[PDB]
Formats: structure tokens, sequence, C-alpha cells
């Protein structure tokens, strides 16, 4: 009976500068509204690794700071309280400079 979150997404700047602190948006829903944690990708081998448990559909805004340059994927998916996992929401955040 139970399904798993629906994909999460993640809003914030897509670029920047080399050492600024910047904000990321996350959420996603539970079909059956369960509890969820994330689990993000930072794209540079940084992760949030099953934060939560936080409610269906509550936004989540969590920083991060890239100190070298590049061009990385941040990702986040979600599973709920019976663990089944979603599929990953992806921004790409450039770093040139
Ligand atoms: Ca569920």
């Amino acid at each position: 009976a139970n399904d798993p979150p629906n994909i999460p997404n993640v809003t914030g700047p897509t670029n920047g500068n080399i050492g600024t602190t910047y904000n990321y948006t996350f959420v996603t829903t539970d079909p059956n509204g369960d509890n969820i944690t994330y689990y993000i990708e930072w794209g540079d081998g940084f992760t949030e690794e099953w934060i939560g448990p936080y409610a269906s559909g509550e936004e989540v805004i969590f920083s991060h700071t890239w100190d070298k340059k590049g061009t990385y994927v941040v990702r986040a998916k979600a599973k709920d309280i019976l663990n089944y996992e979603s599929s990953w929401g992806t921004l790409e955040v450039t770093m040139p400079k």
C-alpha cells in the first residue's frame, strides 16, 4: 500500500563565487503523508545523510560553501519512515572563480 516519496525539488543560486555561502531550499511530499528524511549530495563529496525526519511538504533550507572552482551537481532524494526511497532531484551549481 505504501508509496515512495516524490522526487525532491532543489532551488537556490546556480552561479556564485568560490568561498561564499549560499542557501538551498529542498522540498518534497510523500503520497501517503508520511514523514521523510533527505539524502543530499553537494556534488563535492560532502553529503547530508538521511537528515530529518521532516513533515511531508515542509520546505527545509540548508546552506553550503564550495571552496574550489567547478561545476557541482547538487542532488537530493527522500525516503519515508518505511525506507521507501525516491529518485533524485538535481540542480547544477557553477563556481567559476
Ligand atoms: Ca510513503
